[PDB]
């Protein structure tokens, strides 16, 4: 995650924000993070099962499109067991699914950037700083939340801020992210201003006081910098995205027969 992220680009660059009504995503294909959905779901339970059950359902009432990306190996816990099961319901449902080789919301990212969905979705605002052009948050929100679609334009991001894509990586690492330590005494509005000014960490670090703003010491921006930017990602031109026709029987077999759901409930969904 970015630390402030979304409350900077609310601030600093409002017009890269859009709040949108789900039905106007008709037509639309997008990449969704199930990583981060299923845990959103679990905060021998069947919450994994109901959430993407019902928000799947939600999305193709909408006429959106959904792919459903999940973490492969890393560069409340969800287990092998909840994504083994939430891809069998994915499976019966006819809805297409996809393993990343690491995080699913930099491979989610590789798909937008490539063309082959129009936005990625998740809460996670590492998906900017992976480099993905639409992100959008709240898809999968629970309807007692009624939420609108948080949509961020990562083009209008870097116009807004004057910063070509290098630069927004460092101005993530100095804002705070997950692969790296960041600058303590330097808020985010400071981060902005000394990113704008010098460009990269490097230039900003041969600046500083080392009396005031000292840099972590063994500090990894150069690896984090470079992971965001060549993250390991699916090859998108190995993606043939296709929907079918959900087996209504079957569907009935798994969520009723073994994970004990309504049979009325799941029948009217399918
Ligand atoms: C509830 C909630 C809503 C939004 C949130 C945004 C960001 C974050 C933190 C700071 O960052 C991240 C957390 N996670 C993941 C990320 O990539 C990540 O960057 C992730 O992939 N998974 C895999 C499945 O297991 C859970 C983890 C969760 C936590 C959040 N928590
Ligand atoms: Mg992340
Ligand atoms: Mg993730």
């Amino acid at each position: 995650g970015i630390q402030g992220l979304a409350k900077l680009i609310a601030d600093v660059a409002p017009s890269a924000i859009r709040e949108n009504d789900i039905k106007s995503y008709f037509g639309r294909k997008v990449a969704i993070d199930a990583s981060m959905s299923i845990y959103q779901f679990l905060i021998e339970t069947t919450s994994h099962l109901m959430g993407m059950f019902y928000r799947t359902i939600r999305m193709m009432e909408n006429g959106i499109k959904p792919v459903y990306v999940f973490d492969g190996k890393p560069p409340v816990k969800v287990t092998k067991q909840h994504n083994d099961e939430c891809k069998h319901l994915l499976s019966l449902m006819g809805i297409p699914y996809l393993d990343a080789p690491s995080e699913a919301e930099a491979s989610c990212a590789a798909l937008v950037k490539a063309g082959k969905v129009y936005a990625a979705a998740t809460e996670d605002m590492d998906c900017l700083t992976f480099g993905s052009p639409v992100l959008m948050r709240h898809l999968t929100a629970s309807e007692a939340k009624k939420l609108p679609i948080q949509e961020f334009h990562l083009s209008r991001i870097l116009q807004e801020l004057g910063l070509n894509q290098e630069q927004f990586v460092d101005l993530c690492i100095l804002l705070g992210s997950d692969y790296c330590e960041s600058i303590r005494g330097i808020g985010p509005k400071r981060a902005v201003d000394l990113i704008q000014k010098h460009k990269s960490i490097e230039e900003i670090v041969r600046r500083l006081d080392p009396n005031k703003y000292p840099v972590p010491e063994n500090w990894l921006h150069k690896e984090a910098h470079q992971l965001f930017l060549e993250p390991e990602v699916l090859d998108p031109e190995s993606v043939e995205l296709k929907w079918s026709e959900p087996n209504e029987e079957e569907l009935i077999k798994f969520m009723c027969g073994e994970k004990q759901f309504s049979e009325e409930r799941i029948r009217s969904g399918v």
